[PDB]
């Protein structure tokens, strides 16, 4: 009535660390913020470990030319862990690029693996600053609680159960603890010890989760039950898959299969089974009798792939799969969300990386959990507690045992024959939509955050 002005711009800077499991939720968060009319600066540590990260970033930036990319050129062990440490070690060199941002920065959201080097930088900027935690809220509870465990003089040798008050997995046995945390000199063990005590300095923690799958962990974190004085935890999931991620023979094959008849199999973007274990997967898929879409990795890093899929699988397995005409096997980057959203896919053999879990939740696809490393056993039990997936506790971390094709096929048939899992997965899918609708946890949290930043 008394002013005609360019309405103020909320400017968010984002900093993702290594791996598709970190880039993907940051770019989906970016898309959400852009839809709330934020200006977004994206800091891109270069070069990326994997080609998939490289190509996704390119597709994102061409989909959103309004995004301001800040190049973060890194100086020249698990290759993604090595990148985590390099980004961390070079982070103190981001201050001049963040200080010079225009329009004025409103908030700063950085990767949970970068807390210690970035915290003083964020405090220098004088804006609300946050981590985006890319794993489950239950895993975040474990992360927050870790200094309480590691203070013990019998850590890590004497620790049989981790029972965090009020969370979605009330008892985490030692066999589900991320294995590096039980080795007394690992990168993540040191990161946990240096970073978790500094959580209280953040303005908040964003998590790609929602009440439909982690109601208890969300309530425990925000009620002071996990660690007193933790910053507010915002359930801003489910992160809905976005158009820019798409890159047509797979979808054409899925178009030919009966509804719900295909078992999708993938163990993420950075994990490769051993050769013998990999071939047992194929044996189990054939033995299951179900149609399957099996995504194979022979190397951790896609750039390192060097053997043809026929040689990886071997003559005998290839021969059985081509003869029965029930499965499709690919050693390439697929559009996992396009696949999970296809009516033909009725189940998901997943390593239970958190992004894959929440995608399965979004599409209501029941899970056969096969956790392999890291946070995956905790995530598998978050799913199983909700009754929309199952996992076999005795299969153990990848490389500890050889899971045979007979028991893989039995587990696949068990999950695909279980209609109670579909019922619960469909209610999760219903709640996934509630979370992003007006009044849902994600809509409420984003409006809170936007109002603080304004
Ligand atoms: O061929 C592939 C493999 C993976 N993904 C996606 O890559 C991410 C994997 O992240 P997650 O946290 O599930 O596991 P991680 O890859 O970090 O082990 C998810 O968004 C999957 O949809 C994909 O689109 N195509
Ligand atoms: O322990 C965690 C929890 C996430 C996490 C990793 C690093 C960090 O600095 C903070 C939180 C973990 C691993 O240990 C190993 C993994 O393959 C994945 C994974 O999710």
């Amino acid at each position: 009535m008394s002013s005609i002005a360019p309405h103020p711009v909320v400017h968010v800077a984002l900093l993702p660390s290594a791996g598709m499991g970190h880039l993907t939720p940051f770019l989906r968060l970016a898309s959400l913020l852009l839809h709330q009319h934020c200006h977004v600066t994206l800091i891109t540590p270069q070069p990326t470990v994997s080609k998939a990260e490289e190509d996704l970033l390119s597709r994102f930036l061409s989909a959103f030319p309004q995004v301001n990319q800040l190049h973060f050129h890194l100086p020249p062990t698990d290759p993604f862990f090595l990148q985590f440490a390099s980004i961390r070690s070079s982070s103190h060199l981001l201050t001049p690029l963040l200080s010079s941002l225009t329009p004025p920065l409103s908030s700063f959201i950085y990767d949970m693996t970068l807390i210690s080097p970035l915290l003083p930088i964020a405090e220098s900027l004088g804006v609300p600053h946050y981590i985006l935690f890319t794993s489950s809220a239950t895993m975040f509870s474990f992360f927050s609680y870790f200094p309480t465990l590691a203070k013990s003089e019998s850590f890590p040798g004497k620790l049989d159960f981790v029972e965090i008050p009020g969370v979605s997995v009330s008892s985490i046995p030692r066999s589900s603890i991320p294995p590096p945390l039980l080795v007394p000199n690992s990168l993540f063990g040191k990161l946990f010890m240096e970073d978790s005590p500094k959580l209280k300095k953040l303005h908040g923690v964003l998590v790609n989760t929602f009440e439909g799958i982690e109601k208890l962990s969300l309530e425990a974190l925000n009620g002071g039950k996990v660690v007193k004085g933790l910053p507010p935890v915002y359930g801003v999931g489910p992160f809905v898959p976005c158009e820019f991620e798409k890159v047509e023979t797979i979808s054409e094959w899925l178009d030919e299969q009966p509804s719900g008849s295909v078992v999708y199999v993938s163990f993420g973007s950075r994990t490769a089974m051993g050769r013998e274990q990999l071939r047992e997967v194929g044996d189990g898929l054939v033995k299951s009798g179900w149609r399957f879409l099996w995504v194979v990795k022979d190397k951790i890093v896609d750039r390192a792939e060097e053997e043809g899929l026929d040689g990886v699988l071997g003559f005998e397995l290839v021969e059985r799969m081509v003869k029965e005409k029930k499965g499709l096997v690919v050693k390439e980057w697929v559009d996992q969300s396009e696949i999970l959203g296809h009516k033909a896919v009725g189940g998901f053999v997943s390593h239970c990386g958190w992004n894959s879990v929440v995608e399965a939740a979004w599409f209501g696809v029941k899970i056969l959990g096969w956790p392999l490393h890291g946070d995956q056993k905790i995530n598998a039990e978050v799913v199983a507690k909700g009754g929309w997936g199952v996992w076999k506790e005795g299969w153990d971390w990848e490389g500890e045992r050889l899971v045979k094709g007979e028991e893989i096929g039995e587990a696949i048939r068990e999950v695909m024959n279980d209609e109670s899992l579909v019922m619960k997965a469909t209610q999760v899918k219903k709640d996934a939509r509630k979370a992003i609708s007006v009044g849902g946890g994600c809509e409420v949290a984003l409006q809170k955050l936007m109002e603080v930043w304004k």
